[PDB]
Parts: C-alpha cells; sequence; structure tokens
C-alpha cells in the first residue's frame, strides 16, 4: 500500500468497481472529471491540478477516459487507462456499436496513456466475442463483466508496475461523438443488404435508450430499436 | 326469431359472439375441428351441412379460412367476418400483407361464396397503417373495429335487410405458404432501409417469434422490431 492511486472515470459502472478496488486496496481516492454527471462523486480538473496529482499521487488509473492527459501529467506520474474496446480497434467512443457494424474486434483494453486517445503500450485485454443475436446492449453488459474481472485479476500487476506493456501492431481506427450522432438517423431511402441494416439496428438497440430514427413521409420522428432471440 | 350459428375459431372473434349471445340469444357458438378455443365445442360443418340447414337460418362465421361446401351456401344464409379489406390481400392474416406492399387493411363483412374472402360486400371499413404500426398494433385496431362494426350491422346481418355489393375487382389471395415464405429472411437480400423495416414491422406481433435466420454456426435467431412515435 506504498503505491497511492487516483482512479478517474465518469462511468456509473467503472466507479462501482473502483469502489470495490477501494475496499481491497485502501490508499486510494476516486473522483469524476468537471463534466462527469455520477451523483454526490467530486470532480479533479486534472488539466488544473498537475502539480498536486504529481506530488501527492504515485499511479493514475482512468477508466473510460474521453479526453486526453496533458503531456505534463504523462510525465510526472504514471498514468493508466481501461477502455473498453479492443485496442487498436474502434478506438474512441462506444467501440461495440461500431464493431458490431465493421466487424472488428471488441474488448476491454488496459493501457499505459499516451498524447493520443486510446493509444499506446497494451498492458492486458481480453476480447468479447459479437454473437449474430447480440444488441449494443447485450454486448456492452458482457464487457463490464470482462472489464470487472480483468481489472480485478490484473490489480496488483497494474498497481506494483510488474507487467511489460506492448504497443500495438498498427495505429488501428478512431471514432467520436459525432460518429456515433451519425449512425443515429435511418435513410429510408439508402439501399443494402438486410444483414447490414439488422447490424445497424443492433447496433442502435441499447436496452431503452432511442438512438436510431427516422422522420416519416408526415413529417413525425420514430424511433426503432430491435429484438433478437436465439432458439434455446 | 332468427336461429343463428356462429363458427369461430379466433379468440377474440369468440369473445365478441359471446357477447352477441348475450344480446341475441337464439344463437350457438362453435369452433371447428381444427380451432383450439379451450371448451368450445365443435361443428364439423362438411359433414353436417343438412343438420345445420334444417337447425340455422343464418351462419355467420368470423376469420374463416377453409371454404363452405355449396350445399350448405345454397340451402342456408351465411355470411362472413374477414380482418381484412375486401378484395385486397384476401386470406391469411392481411394486415401482414399490407404493411409490405401498401394496400388498404380492415374489416369486411360478406355474403360468403365459393371463394375465399370473395362475394357480395354488406360492410366494410378501413383502417390506417402508420409508419410506426406493427402487425401486433394493427391488428389490435382491426379487433375494435370488427367489435363495432359488427355491432352497428348486427341487426342487419340477422334480419337479412342488408344491400350487398359484389367488389368491383378479384383482388389477391394470401395463404399460410406466403406467411411461411415471408418468415424466413435472406441475410443477403437487398433491398431499401424502408423496405426492410416493412418487413420486420410486418412480421411483429407482440410475442410471436415469426422472423428468423440461421446465422453462420447454423444458430436459428428470431427478429422483432419495436418502432416508437414522438409524442404529439
Ligand atoms: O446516448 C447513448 C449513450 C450511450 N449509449 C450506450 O451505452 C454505453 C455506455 O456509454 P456511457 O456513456 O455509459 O459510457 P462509456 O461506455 O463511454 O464509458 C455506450 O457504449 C453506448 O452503447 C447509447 O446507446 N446511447
Ligand atoms: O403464427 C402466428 C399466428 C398469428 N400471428 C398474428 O396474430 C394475428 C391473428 O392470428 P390468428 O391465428 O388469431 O388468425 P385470425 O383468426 O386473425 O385469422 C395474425 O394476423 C398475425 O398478425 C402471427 O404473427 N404469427
Ligand atoms: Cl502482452
Amino acid at each position: 500500500s506504498m503505491v497511492t492511486i487516483l482512479i478517474l472515470t465518469d462511468n456509473v459502472h467503472a466507479h462501482a468497481l473502483a469502489v470495490d478496488l477501494q475496499a481491497r486496496h485502501g490508499d486510494m481516492d476516486v473522483y469524476q472529471s468537471p463534466i462527469g454527471q455520477l451523483p454526490g462523486v467530486p470532480r479533479c480538473d486534472v488539466a488544473e491540478r498537475v502539480a498536486e496529482i504529481v506530488e501527492r499521487y504515485d499511479l493514475v488509473l482512468s477508466f473510460h477516459c474521453k479526453q486526453r492527459f496533458p503531456a505534463a501529467l504523462i510525465d510526472g506520474v504514471r498514468c493508466v487507462n481501461v477502455h473498453p474496446g479492443f485496442n487498436p480497434y474502434n478506438r474512441g467512443w462506444f467501440p461495440q456499436v461500431f464493431s458490431i457494424i465493421d466487424g472488428q474486434k471488441v474488448g476491454v483494453t488496459i493501457h499505459e496513456i499516451d498524447d493520443q486517445l486510446d493509444h499506446g503500450p497494451i498492458i492486458a485485454q481480453r476480447e468479447c466475442a459479437i454473437e449474430s443475436w447480440d444488441s449494443s446492449g447485450s454486448v456492452y453488459a458482457r464487457l463490464m463483466d470482462i472489464e470487472r474481472e480483468l481489472v480485478l485479476e490484473h490489480f496488483d500487476a497494474i498497481r506494483d508496475g510488474s507487467y511489460t506493456a506492448k504497443s500495438p501492431a498498427t495505429e488501428g481506427n478512431l471514432n467520436l461523438k459525432k460518429d456515433f450522432e451519425q449512425l443515429r438517423r435511418l435513410d429510408l431511402n439508402e439501399r443494402g443488404t438486410f444483414g447490414h441494416f439488422l447490424n445497424r439496428l443492433r447496433a442502435l438497440t441499447h436496452d431503452d435508450f432511442r438512438n436510431a430514427w427516422f422522420v416519416d413521409a408526415s413529417g413525425r420522428k420514430v424511433f426503432v430499436r430491435v429484438v433478437l432471440e436465439p432458439e434455446k
């Protein structure tokens, strides 16, 4: 416990996991970002507190981070992120949405932070299979389980720094919030295969979220989501 | 005064028949030899023609899918209630086919001749198909329309005092095989998004596992869609 850890996440599941990690480890603080929406969780404005953070902490561990860390922070203290995609494929926003569409792997990756988003030396990663009946929702739920097991399994090694991280072979691709937003509008005139349309719908089905929509002939907006059930 | 035989295998029509029995009273309610209503007696119409003609003044069927023997038609006045808008998508599950082809759907009360859902129309009422409708949601409305249309015209149907008009054209007829064919989704089929979306909503009826495909690993997967219009 000579290792003093700062945990940063705006994600509700990662936060719950951070709380368990706290019970287990002890010398550990949990914050969210200035724009995070977790109720009752204090906020570190990382961009301003670089000095405090470096002096005060031995390791900064973030979950699902979307902003880049300032170079000075990356230098002054060991920074690690947990991303719920399989780097370097579909880095950035909502990896399993884009993976359902393009067929690239999804999973959870624990990695050292550099100046680019979801980039740089990989500590560990597990792939998550995408079944033909999976929606974004069902995959995401599995990813959160994988994340919990992966992080818990490797916590000691992350804490102690007893790993050798390996950079991915290639740069992969990056998706941003705009990219998800563009997927949401369904163009009723677009041509494609049924499989293509079906993937589109399931990639945009996540429990109750009203993601996919079209505007009908009379100007009414209609929300679409899909239900896929494999036989017993 | 007028003794009615009601024939239906449909659960909603049966309930409606039970109410009509409470009103008119000189009326028996049966199902067919292959119907599945719990505890409802069965007329094997094909073999009881002489008895039916003798015993009854009107045979009123709901959602009939088998053709009446010519002997019965000539021997007693036969009227059918069909949950389609004759002559369009006569036969099986009209709104399923109507959602896909854009023809009108509704409820038609008509005289029975030698062909299925054919012969002089007594009364009919159209049901609008909204862009967010599924087969399930249309069908619920069809069952309400059927109730209202039948209660409105009951005395006249009972009386025999209506005018009836033959439809101008033959229309089209859909059979169980046709519905069965629709169910199989071909993931390589090309079309517009709107087309595919109509196909899925057409095959969505509450919990029915209608639409299906077989994935690469040989696993059968059922598909339904959930459409929700914004608050008007
Ligand atoms: O408007 C949204 C926001 C999120 N999600 C889904 O919910 C998951 C959780 O995203 P969240 O914003 O909770 O945080 P992240 O997973 O990016 O940390 C995402 O992967 C999306 O699949 C969605 O369907 N619509
Ligand atoms: O295997 C089935 C059977 C019925 N239905 C739906 O349920 C409605 C009523 O079916 P029913 O068997 O009661 O036939 P009906 O008496 O209306 O001809 C149909 O129009 C279909 O929309 C379905 O989707 N799949
Ligand atoms: Cl490795």
